């Protein structure tokens, strides 16, 4: 009694732990961020206007989309969306990365306008921003890393460079009142670095959305595993795609010389395929060797 | 010699015509839009009209992403991205819809600021904007509509309402100099309508990106078609998802009572499945009746 669902539990329990573990850190980070929100209010009474609220507001806002997607991803499979809502944490994480591009562009425009209209508080604001951001970096931070932690961490550590830039600009100005042109150019030399560290995340997250082969698995390795069976002769129209970052699905065709005894081949191939990676699901068809064609364009 | 690729040509030639036909209209629209761009330059020599023509700038830009995606979608399938770049026109169209939300939000901010700082050229600018936009509506505008024409059309016809709002505001002010508060509120009553007509596009385009069942096909109808075969007994873990708007893929399990004679079942089921809809591809496994289990967390 070899049911085809026997090996699917390996990728079921591993996923369950990841979403519970991920929900633990964001809730801790959200509360820690909320504590530092009240610090600005306390300082407002005792100067009063500080721009740290804008940076901290989007950070807390970016920590509610990910919790919402993780809360939403637990829904049951339906007639529509047959695979389930398990891809909702890719779209949820993509919106977080988009915020970094939009936020940076706004600050570039404000820094650019300093040229046409040139003009202790700077030091204290930079210290608070560089303190809160650095703390959350450590709090946030074999199977590949979660698609949501890999986005929230980039958001927190991406904006740490902006706090570095203002500290350098304020320190130079406070010691040298002249050469005020360094402040507008200080942001430009550091605004690019935020746009560079978010490139390896966009590429690793965009190929999933167009059902490309995910990192950690190889097309050539999987093809060799199937061919180890004696019965199989050739594989065509192989298909690998990742439903999420650490869940993969397989689909293929298999050609065998013997028209009969096809029941035995399915048990051996499915067992051999699962002995290399925990697959979310696998669907393997069997075609007799007579039905193969030499020069089909779809076959290649 | 019933090759499994025989019926895949039905959904191959139909797709080929759609991308060639779609590339014909955008090129015509881009040139027509370019002609009206030169009208702004001609009027510049002979008055606060560049701002009116700023709307036409993003429209031409929005018509280059779609042509780029259609140019890019023709690339060959590779080891990575096994299915191909055929989903690049969903991501390309999604970015066009996002532009509508960002552009509208900017115009709301400028219209909102009129309250704090109240303050023939309006008529001529509105006439030109309402003329060019209306012409492109007709130029742009059974298988479902293309995912790129359904986005470019919404962009052109979405911003026609903004040109309507300025015409109403200018006409009322020109006749009644007083009651200047109608101009700031004129945009608000018409900025919402742009955000409403773009909702049925976002939903119909987002469920494709999370591999949901596309419009035009039904889960219950497909399940009944398979069961018409005498051999098949039960189907579990059915899976439908749309690679693009008018291309669908099928994957299922089939349980049969007779352990032998499985070669005949595959030919009948595949022929019967293709006689309801032109599928991009189909992969059907066969499982013996013994391997079925009374209950599972995956079968249901
Ligand atoms: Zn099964
Ligand atoms: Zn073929
Ligand atoms: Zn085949
Ligand atoms: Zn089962």
């Amino acid at each position: 009694k070899y049911h085809c669902h026997n090996n699917n539990k390996k990728a079921y329990d591993a996923r369950q732990r990841e979403q519970t573990f991920a929900k633990k850190k964001l809730c801790i980070a959200s509360l820690i961020c909320f504590v530092f929100i009240s610090a600005e209010i306390v300082g407002g009474y005792i100067l009063a206007v500080v721009t740290d609220a804008a940076h901290l507001l989007v950070d807390l806002s970016s920590f509610f989309i990910s919790l919402c997607s993780l809360w939403l991803s637990s829904k049951s499979s339906t007639t529509r969306l047959t695979f389930g809502w398990h891809r909702a944490e890719i779209l949820g994480a993509l919106m977080s990365v988009i915020t970094i591009w939009l936020v940076t562009g706004v600050l570039v425009y404000l820094a650019c306008e300093r040229l046409i209209r040139p003009d202790t508080v700077m030091l204290i604001t930079s210290a608070c921003a560089l303190g809160a951001n650095l703390v959350l970096a450590l709090i946030l931070h074999k199977p590949q890393t979660n698609a949501s932690i890999r986005a929230a961490f980039i958001h927190v550590i991406g904006d740490l460079f902006q706090s570095i830039s203002v500290l350098i600009s304020a320190l130079i100005i406070y010691f040298k009142p002249e050469y005020k042109m360094a402040d507008p150019i200080c942001t430009f030399i550091f605004s690019i670095f935020v746009l560079i560290t978010t490139v390896t995340v966009l590429r690793d997250l965009l190929t999933v959305l167009m059902e490309g082969t995910p990192r950690g698995i190889h097309y050539s390795d999987v093809k060799q595993s199937i061919l180890a069976v004696d019965g199989v002769k050739s594989v065509h129209s192989l298909h690998l795609w990742a439903l999420t970052m650490n869940q993969v699905i397989l689909s293929a065709h298999i050609a065998t010389d013997i028209v009969g005894e096809s029941k035995r081949i399915l048990k051996d191939v499915t067992q051999n395929v699962f002995a290399r990676f925990p697959f979310h699901s696998v669907t393997i068809q069997v075609e007799p060797i007579e039905d193969q064609s030499p020069e089909c364009m779809f076959c290649y």
